[PDB]
């Protein structure tokens, strides 16, 4: 039968059926709970909203993401997320549909262990599997080599791969992503008079970040331009009107990606860790990687980030190589398409984890060679 | 069985049975007492009049409202009011009908405590409840969101509500209502040479305020008109003839609702407190409220107050949000109709306060979440 | 010559000369304007009262604080505040006296820029500087590490500092302070029959909040005590007699500091934000902070807030660390003493901003490395 693919992720869960060309269901991976008393009794005020319902009801809710940085901290909210997914978005019973789940590399083992435990016991899936998001993003691009830089909402990582073989000893993971960038935007939108403190308006700052922010090709010259001229200011109307104006922030914010020291982290930027992960690899297979830099995730949607990344990585790397960057136009959902392709394959039929073998060997089956 | 819905309020008590479409009884919430000696014995002259008979006998009585500003200051007179209500207007025994009671928010807890105690012990009701007048007014309007502005005789308040959840921290109460407007009208009718000092004549000024007063859509141009022309003066016959004529007053009086500085108050006007109450709520629910202003109470009956309220609240609000004001034609009794609706519901049946549980826990039951 | 130290703040402005041991001038940072017409001509009624004369004339004024939450919204009134300060409290000319200005962190740049512009142009100072209130409070305490929790009238913040270096990314700001607590006290003093609505009566409620309120070391047991016993009620005579009595409120009010959800705010309490700010700093330097949790500001004057703070923060923190809380008896003016010390130093001489530099580089000099 048809296999299911579920990309839990942070910020946005995206689920659908294998073999398709786009994910059928996408909605925010948030959970809401009311925070006022309620006086008009009988209106069916459910004690928990999920996904887009909470997104629409925010004004009376307190939003709580259940996956912080690739790791799950609340398993009740995550169970509710999965149940709402299956029974409202896909409207399919998991009784006969094997699912494909994803996680960031170097994650705690308990996360995937309990994920499989729950998927087998509570939802009773006939089979399942757990892949690494970067390999899925690569399979989506129809290659077999190339360093990949998946950067979503919680985590950022590099997985250098060659001919289908991934080098785990050079995986570099950075815990700076779109969420820390939204936090920095909320930090620096206060030097213009505006304030955002509620978790219902962190979503608003997130929308502003998506709409108006871009990347500076030369951060110093662009900062000087913002200082002298004023062409960069762009307006934005909050959901009650009172249009705001932001200037320097539009590129001051995602510059944190290239200099994490802005928000108090000691680590290096995106391009530096990329070049490092390359230099950790064998001296024979670095040119293929320089040629096949693959970008994915939602945070790599920034206008012009490709040119900036290329300039920085050419500044760092030698000058006699050819530095390419694969930034497809639909890169955001590349992980889901890669998962769908990996599922719809014919060689994959012995990679699943059947419920028989799960009951026979427990939740430690994923760390076993049946990955 | 059928439940009673008693909306005490100031100025006019309105009682009746649940499930109906209008209150069965409405009469002035006054208590009269004779103030002369009487010489024709054998009449059986009562020792205290109440309600409509007091209104009819004013010329020999001294009228005394027992609820001043949402709070009850005389409990003997309010006991008499409730007794006369039940045994003469509705002619029903409270021994077999649970009743519903209302009050303005931010009232002293003693008021509702003693209301509950008296309704339980003295009248021996089988059950009861105490609702907030604004939420009942919203019930009658057939919504589940929308800031409401109830304006009765002694109290005026705003309760912003969203999906049945009301925000208690953005409630704004004002102690300027129809009674202070009657006092102002009595004050300014003394420049036209007319005098009113008695409590039997405050009723006359009240009838004048109801029949002739209106709201100035543009106060400055309307004052200029009242200076230049004379087209506005509408006559009025006092109960002994001697027709009076009033000019500027017809709109000079209810402007106090928009500028309390006329009578020495420091708080803002109706529209500014509404806008403030809106600005205290979350930034994501403001547009629904702007769209769903609800009005109630008798003081929102002034001809033209809706257009004036809309103009002011638009001048204060942003220029992109659409501002509505839901002023039904029967808005005056929205509180009672909403109370009847709340009573005749099916989920409301376990929300009462039983005499058993009351005798078990005392009058402090209402402060308990059994509200 | 001697350097001037001016601490604007909300609630109380405190100015004086460097090197002293107490501020020479403290008066309420209010501005009062008359609100009645006046009939006795020739009495020389000025057109705007300022400071303590406004406090003494309140009964005929409308008070208007010009600094709401660390930010200034009326610059005319603040200009008048500074003028009155220099020419009546200190009676000194700013023509040769460099001054020291303070502000809460994460403030809009416009407030500071215009403060600098006005101090240079209008008052014509020879030099000036703008420091952060928390670092001043720290310098007053003779340390160089330890996080500080300054909590005045309009703003509350945390600044983790280590060996003179302050971590900017772990600063936590909260917009809940003494003013919101006075608002809550005015909110809950209405469930006892008393009403306070005028802006001249907010001062009275403020004095009540200062004299009678305290913190409950165990809120639930204290609420139970207030329910059962009555030993807690303390009387208070309003300026015309009619002594009031308050019970539960005495500790119900400053509990908002530990649960902002009481007044509709979503952020966490004092102790939670403190612990978060600690968990945001490096792992190797948390013990010094736990050991040196400095307090300051006027809102930390509440009787017993230290024991409650320590109990809560130990409940949140690990159990093997020593959790001290430095709370000097004179912390209320620690910011001004710290400013006086900073000025009285010998290394601070090249940190000012001379009028030459300002006329050469404009008001944007404060954002420049000459801070
Ligand atoms: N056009 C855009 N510009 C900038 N940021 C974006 C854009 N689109 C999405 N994002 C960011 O990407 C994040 C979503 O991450 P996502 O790719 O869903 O993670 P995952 O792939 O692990 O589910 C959001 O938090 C959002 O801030
Ligand atoms: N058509 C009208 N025009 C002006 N004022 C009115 C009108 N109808 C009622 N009022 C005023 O409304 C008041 C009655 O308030 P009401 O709505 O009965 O308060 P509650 O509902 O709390 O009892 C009266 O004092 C009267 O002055
Ligand atoms: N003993 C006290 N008890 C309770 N509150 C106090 C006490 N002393 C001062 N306050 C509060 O502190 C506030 C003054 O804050 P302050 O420290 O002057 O701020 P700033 O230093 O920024 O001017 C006042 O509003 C008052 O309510």
């Amino acid at each position: 039968t048809t296999a299911l693919v579920c990309d839990n992720g942070s910020g946005l869960v995206k689920a659908g059926f294998a073999g398709d060309d786009a994910p059928r269901a996408v909605f925010p991976s948030i959970v809401g709970r009311p925070r006022h008393q309620g006086v008009m009794v009988g209106m069916g005020q459910k004690d928990s909203y999920v996904g887009d319902e909470a997104q629409s009801k925010r004004g009376i809710l307190t939003l709580k993401y259940p996956i912080e940085h690739g790791i799950i901290t609340n398993w009740d909210d995550m169970e509710k997320i999965w149940h709402h997914t299956f029974y409202n978005e896909l409207r399919v019973a998991p009784e006969e549909h094997p699912t494909l789940l994803t996680e960031a590399p170097l994650n705690p083992k308990a996360n995937r262990e309990k994920m499989t435990q729950i998927m087998f016991e509570t939802f009773n899936v006939p089979a399942m599997y757990v892949a690494i998001q970067a390999v899925l993003s690569l399979y989506a691009s129809g290659r077999t080599t190339g360093i990949v830089l998946d950067s979503g909402d919680g985590v950022t990582h590099n997985v250098p791969i060659y001919e289908g073989y991934a080098l785990p000893h050079a995986i570099m993971r950075l815990d700076l992503a779109g969420r820390d960038l939204t936090d920095y935007l909320m930090k620096i939108l206060t030097e213009r008079g505006y304030s955002f403190v509620t978790t219902a308006e962190r979503e608003i700052v997130r929308d502003i970040k998506e709409k108006l922010c871009y990347v500076a090709l030369d951060f110093e010259n662009e900062m000087a331009t913002a200082a002298s001229s004023s062409s960069l200011e762009k307006s934005y109307e909050l959901p009650d009107g009172q249009v705001i104006t932001i200037g320097n922030e539009r590129f001051r914010c995602p510059e944190t990606l290239f200099q994490p020291s802005f928000i108090g982290m000691e680590s290096a930027g995106i391009h530096e860790t990329t070049y490092n992960s390359i230099m950790k690899c064998d001296i024979d297979i670095r040119k293929d990687l320089y040629a096949n830099n693959v970008m994915s995730g939602g945070t790599t949607m920034y206008p012009g980030i490709a040119d900036r990344m290329q300039k920085e990585i050419t500044a760092l790397a030698p000058s006699t190589m050819k530095i390419k960057i694969i930034a497809p136009p639909e890169r955001k959902y590349s992980v889901w398409i890669g998962g769908s392709i990996l599922a719809s394959l014919s060689t994959f039929q012995q990679m699943w984890i059947t419920k028989q073998e799960y009951d026979e060997a427990g939740p430690s089956i994923v760390h076993r060679k049946c990955f």
